[PDB]
């Protein structure tokens, strides 16, 4: 019993993670086989940062120009090209630690798992989300760029993020291990807006099952609704619209609990009008988003790695 | 900048975790050199845990009884004695990933990252504090004892907990590496009544100065206020009280933030009178109490492992 914002094991990203040196720029790298992947702007000074030309920076750049450590392991650059905004370095060493592994580009509402890292060290493990506006609310400090999220399935590492910039907003921007950033952002020092963010409502309601699951069930009603109902209030509260995909992602959860999603989106459209009243559900005084469907049933069925 | 429940990286904890079995009871073992840590109701069928005699039961055991598996590999029990509420096996094999570990006996108001396992295989981590009361608020299912909490200290493992049970009211129990219980519960399957919980005050104080860190400062007052006078007011609402070993503890972030203990007191003070009416503080509309004075700093300054 019992709910957590629960992170994956980070054991085999942990021995991924490697420190990039070029000039006087350090950031944290990834290597898988004889690849260190890293942000592109690893070649920039702090003033190059204002107005960057990555091409005309990149072509006064040469293979011993960037150092690599893995702990106190010196690897040797042999190649190097730009990938969108990401660098691949090819070193003479493959990871010995090299996990079976894919790279994936996530949607919004999907979580995953952060290794914040400085120097190519590990100093933490949480759990996110990609909010609909592309930002992660991350907890990043200077040095953290090249920190990557993964995902585990079974035996398989999914690496979806690499942390690149802070927003002036305080919220987070970064790159699928492509180097194509999630939402419209550029790495360049200059004011960036996101759009509005909204709330991943399919998330809020796998978070209200696994409230029932958990013995958590006053705000269960006697109302029903339908979807166009339920979907005109949700865009009152900017909670995201609520499609038939939506419904079927939840049907486990329904046929576990025997509640009807639109029983349950009955019970969340009250909430939504009337609010909490100062009570709580799985001691959080907020409608929490940042679970989805599948996280639901990891936890409540113990699925593991 | 921004602010999360961040879990040590799991890599150094996750090469020590292996699979118990004696008769049908499966459960999670720590394999530390060439001794395996268990809880020892492992000995028990379902049926015993109701009144178990722990002497007769494992005088009917030896050696060969005692499945140990690290992934695909059977290790040889040669060797089992009973320490408090713990076994101790001992294999033929040293565990070639034996971090540098340590065992520590926490206090209430500490934190740590809890591994949570099934079959000796992880499934997730999360970090939470040990409760005034001794208990903790995890997520665990059946097969989850024998999971452990830690705190890493640069190359340091600190082993602090092992998972024995959950209470009929859904909060869990358990010892530390020397098999003594935290709070007053027996690994029994009978009712077992835990303390009035407390809130953590220095705790929700060092959650504060990380508000203040991060940028939300609306709840910063004009007043001030004396210990003893925040002291009866928290004793009200059912706070810890706070003492000179407490204000001392929280001198750095003091110093960080140019806000003296007893106004950050004043603060708080009114928050517990007034309520946050709607405001929500670090994306929270309650107080929180599961972060440490050293967690803040750790989190706010950037420290590696
Ligand atoms: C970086 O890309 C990175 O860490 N970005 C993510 C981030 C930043 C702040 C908060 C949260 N997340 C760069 C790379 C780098 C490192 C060293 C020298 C130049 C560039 N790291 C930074 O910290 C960048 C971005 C913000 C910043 O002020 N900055 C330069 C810097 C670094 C250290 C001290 C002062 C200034
Ligand atoms: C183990 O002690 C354990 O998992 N405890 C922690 C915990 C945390 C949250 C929820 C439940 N348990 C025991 C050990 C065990 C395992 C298998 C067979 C016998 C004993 N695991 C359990 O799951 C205990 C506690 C609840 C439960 O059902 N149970 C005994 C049991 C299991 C299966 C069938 C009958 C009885």
């Amino acid at each position: 019993s019992g709910f957590r914002k629960m992170a994956f094991p980070s054991g085999k990203v942990e021995g991924c993670m490697v420190q990039v040196t070029c000039g006087t720029t350090t950031l944290n790298g990834l290597w898988l086989d004889d690849v260190v992947y890293c942000p592109r702007h690893v070649i920039c000074t702090s003033e190059d940062m204002l107005n960057p030309n990555y091409e005309d920076l990149l072509i006064r750049k040469s293979n011993h120009n960037f150092l690599v450590q893995a702990g106190n392991v010196q690897l040797r650059v042999i190649g190097h090209s730009m990938q969108n905004c990401v660098l691949k370095l090819k070193v003479d060493t493959a990871n010995p630690k090299t996990p079976k592994y894919k790279f994936v580009r996530i949607q919004p509402g999907q979580t995953f798992s952060v290794l914040a890292c400085y120097n190519g060290s590990p100093s933490g493990v949480y759990q996110c989300a990609m909010r609909p506006n592309f930002t992660i609310k991350g907890s990043f400090l200077n040095g953290s760029c090249g920190s990557v999220g993964f995902n585990i399935d079974y035996d398989c590492v999914s690496f979806c993020y690499m942390h690149h910039m802070e927003l002036p907003t305080g919220v987070h921007a970064g790159t699928d291990l492509e180097g194509n950033f999630y939402g419209p952002f550029v790495d360049r020092q200059t004011a960036q807006a996101a759009g509005t963010d909204t709330t991943i409502t399919v998330n809020v309601l796998a978070w209200l099952y696994a409230a029932v699951i958990n013995g958590d069930r006053w705000f269960l009603n006697r109302f029903t609704t339908t979807l166009n109902d339920f979907n005109l209030v949700a865009m009152k509260y900017n909670y995201e619209p609520l499609t038939q995909d939506h419904v079927d992602i939840l049907g486990p959860l329904s046929a576990q609990t025997g509640i009807a999603v639109l029983d349950m989106c009955a019970s969340l459209k009250e909430l939504l009008q009337n609010g909490m009243n100062g009570r709580t559900i799985l001691g959080s005084a907020l409608l929490e988003d940042e679970f989805t469907p599948f996280d639901v049933v990891r936890q409540c069925s113990g699925v593991t790695f």
